[PDB]
């Protein structure tokens, strides 16, 4: 009865992408790439199966069965192999379609057209290589809602504008002539798919009882008339509109960690239009954003088994940022938009939508202390992001005052302006696990063969400053190994899965005709980074590596350290219990909390002076997503009393597990510490009680002690989740039971069914708060 009604996962797989794919490469053959994969697109929009479910006032939907993912060949095919039904994945019958589909597409898909371009692939964990050629490239924030205020129709004509009167084809890239018929190509594609419904809306109208819900969709057919092809006018007409460009570019690329930012902005002016003329309640609008929360969940994701450890099972950044600052003015534009999406959290309570807010100096108290109400329920959400120094960082970038001003964040906590940057190409590397490689000598403990630089011994290092060198030494190895392999394959992927569609809504794109993956962004800054997730460990194993080695301790000399996390601690069991005590990061020891800072400072430097893509360097982003424990888990053993194979750390400067024996407040003055400027989005969660947050406390504590962290300490993001240590055990002796349950894990909140183990029993250990 609460407004809305999401519904259960009885999904299957679904081909109609994949099927309606393959027979459009084999019909538009001949056809460059560029315009191949644009004509079998609006192929699909145009004939790809719709419906429109019950009591909804939205059309487009993600898939063509309810809730049943498809499955894009382009990226990759060959990994649908023998089981027949058999694990969270399920057909009825028709296997036979998919070795059909994975007959055509094998060496001709993106992995697959990949895996051949290398020679000898080597497999690994210290680098996600597999999660480069399976994983569809996103996280960004295109402006699909920044530039759509002008339609498809709009878009078309500067196409057209540009194929007759500067075209001269002097080969001014060939690849750029196909590029601008591409564009225009889907351009009608998302015409058709809205111009489908308003026939199929218009004839499920007559045969209609109900006057109001007959009436709901008399107009969608109307919208969809008027809403993809020409600009928008109504608050109805405008979310179906900038809905439409965020499903072209699905169906042109399975669009993962994109944000679409800032809707609490661009959807105001119809928002101010409808309401005070009487069209639209507030109560109206509010059903749209709860019909909004629901239509964009279908898109789940289809990736082999092998990424599970490191991406979950669901692993969506559907981010919205709510709240922010005029650019034009400075002044606040926290609105009663942005109250009606917090508001739609409130009846439908999905976890995908990660619906983020972003506070500054003068933002709305009343609308932030209604923030904090929203997270002191169920579901670790409205992650609020600082600016002030998010600012100094885009602003040292290059952007304008008014475009660092609009940013929005894509993804995680990657933030940056809209239409500019350009499908950003990501590295994991655990920067614990070069500890124990260098520690060891390019050992790889897990896997116990010499697969990386023997730099030194370390019964041999002497000092201090000879260690360093030799992690240096060892991590710049792995750089010009890790960046060299998804360089040069994001521009390997032009020819087979790149982001035409996407283009629309990425600056200059358009008018030096490249695709945003391969040259025409706009900026090629914040388009390529690295993700350390668990530095933290490698500042509180420095500290015993600086502290209480080197100088004093020769009975815990460099042989029996080494052994004992060599046999991880067994037989040394009194041992690794001072080492858990010494100083830890998350605390308030600036003698353990500044050698986290100087670890940033010493990846800042290495990778800062590496090119990138196009131009450019890159960047050093601290989020997760997952990868602490698909990489902890093969990650042996570290000096700081930790165990063998466990996590790495909950991401950038979270304090690690069970490591903050002081309260909240020294949890968040320890994560100051941190020069954050120069970071590409700190992921920085912690979990609190519910008894504190659901009162007067949680409004009036905790507001004193966020904005303190982030005007005082510089900080950039913070996001909070209360859920008892005893409802995790409690849901993981009862996964059977809770198999909705909204727990936070990395900048998301996803279902408990769909977590691992490893990300399950790390969740346990981190600490309580009051
Ligand atoms: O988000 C990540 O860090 C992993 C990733 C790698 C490649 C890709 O295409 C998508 C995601």
């Amino acid at each position: 009865w609460s407004r809305l009604n999401p519904l259960r996962h009885t999904a299957k797989m679904s081909m109609a992408r994949a099927q309606l794919i393959t027979d459009g490469y084999k019909e538009y053959e001949g056809y460059s790439l560029y315009r191949k994969r644009g004509l079998s697109v609006r192929k699909i929009m145009r004939e790809i199966p719709i419906f429109i479910d019950d009591d909804q006032l939205l059309v487009g939907d993600f898939s063509a069965t309810q809730m049943s993912p498809e499955w894009y060949p382009d990226l990759a095919a060959s990994w649908v192999e023998d089981y027949i039904d058999k694990y969270e994945f399920t057909g009825p019958e028709q296997a036979e379609q998919a070795r059909a589909i994975a007959q055509y597409w094998h060496n001709i898909g993106g992995k697959e057209m990949w895996i051949k371009y290398m020679g000898p692939e080597q497999e690994e964990y210290l680098t996600n290589t597999v999660s480069e050629m399976y994983a569809e490239k996103a996280w960004n924030v295109p402006d699909c809602a920044r530039m759509i205020t002008t339609g498809a129709r709009g878009f078309i004509e500067e196409i057209d504008n540009k194929l007759a009167n500067l075209t001269v084809l002097t080969d001014e890239d060939y690849r750029a002539h196909e590029f601008y018929l591409a564009l225009r190509y889907e351009l009608e594609g998302v015409i058709d798919y809205a111009h489908r419904y308003a026939a199929l809306a218009r004839e499920k109208a007559a045969v209609e009882r109900d006057p109001q819900r007959k009436v709901e969709l008399e107009e969608i057919a109307r919208v969809c008339d008027r809403v993809p092809e020409y600009p928008a006018e109504t608050f109805q007409e405008a979310l179906q509109s900038f809905f439409f460009a965020v499903l072209m570019v699905y169906w042109d690329t399975r669009t993962y960690g994109m944000g679409m930012g800032r809707m609490d902005q661009f959807l105001y002016p119809t928002f101010k239009k409808d309401i005070e003329r009487g069209y639209i309640d507030e109560k109206y609008a509010q059903d749209l954003l709860e019909c909004f929360r629901c239509k964009i969940m279908e898109k789940r994701q289809f990736w082999p088994d092998v990424m599970v450890p490191s991406v979950s099972a669901e692993s969506h950044f559907h981010n919205v940022v709510l709240g922010g600052v005029d650019p034009k003015t400075g002044k606040d534009a926290t609105n009663r938009l942005s109250y009606l999406f917090l508001d739609a959290a409130t009846k439908v309570r999905t976890p995908h939508p990660t619906l983020s807010v972003r506070w500054h100096a003068n933002i709305d108290e009343k609308f932030m202390d209604r923030a904090l109400e929203v997270v002191a329920m169920g579901m670790g959400f409205p992650a609020f992001f600082g600016d002030d120094t998010t600012i100094q960082y885009l602003l040292e970038r290059g952007y304008t005052l008014e475009e660092a001003r609009n940013y929005a964040i894509g993804g995680c906590v990657l933030h940056q302006v809209p239409g500019k940057q350009s499908s950003v190409w990501p590295i994991v590397q655990n920067y614990g696990k070069m500890l124990e490689m260098t520690l060891n000598n390019g050992f790889n403990w897990y896997s116990q063969e010499q697969i990386g630089p023997k730099t030194g011994n370390f019964l041999e290092m002497k000092t201090y400053d000879e260690f360093i060198e030799a992690y240096r030494k060892q991590c710049e190895y792995w750089a010009q190994i890790a960046a060299n392999s998804n360089r040069q394959c994001r521009i390997e992927h032009l020819e087979s899965f790149p982001d035409i569609a996407m283009s629309c809504f990425v600056d200059d794109c358009i008018d030096r005709g490249k695709v945003c993956s391969l040259g025409g962004a706009a900026h090629n800054d914040n388009t390529q980074y690295i993700v350390p997730v668990g530095v933290q460990d490698l500042g509180n194993n420095l500290y015993v590596l600086k502290n209480q080695i080197f100088v004093d301790n020769p009975i815990c000399s460099k042989e029996t350290l080494l052994d004992a996390i060599h046999k991880n601690w067994e037989g040394y069991e009194d041992l690794q219990a001072k080492m858990i005590a010494m100083p830890k990061f998350g605390n308030d020891i600036p003698e353990v909390d500044e050698l986290v800072n100087w670890g940033y400072k010493f990846i800042e430097d290495i990778w800062f002076k590496i090119p990138s893509a196009y131009g450019s360097h890159f960047e050093v982003a601290p989020h997760s997503i997952g990868f602490h424990a698909g990489t902890g888990a093969k990650c042996s053993a570290l000096p700081d009393g930790r165990v063998a194979w466990t996590a790495m750390s909950d991401g950038a400067v979270s304090p690690r597990q069970g490591t903050d024996t002081n309260g909240p407040a020294a949890v968040m003055c320890s994560a100051g510490c941190v020069d954050q400027v120069d970071l590409f989005g700190v992921l920085f969660n912690m979990r609190f009680t519910p008894q504190s947050l659901a009162d007067k406390s949680g409004r009036d504590k905790l507001k004193a002690l966020i904005e303190t962290y982030f005007h005082d300490m510089g900080g950039k993001h913070v996001q909070f989740n209360v859920m008892s240590k005893k409802q995790m055990i409690e849901a993981k002796e009862h996964p059977l039971e809770h198999q909705d349950l909204i727990v936070r894990v990395a900048g998301y909140s996803a279902y408990w069914a769909d977590l691992s183990t490893t990300i399950q029993d790390e969740l346990i250990a981190r600490s309580e708060l009051t």
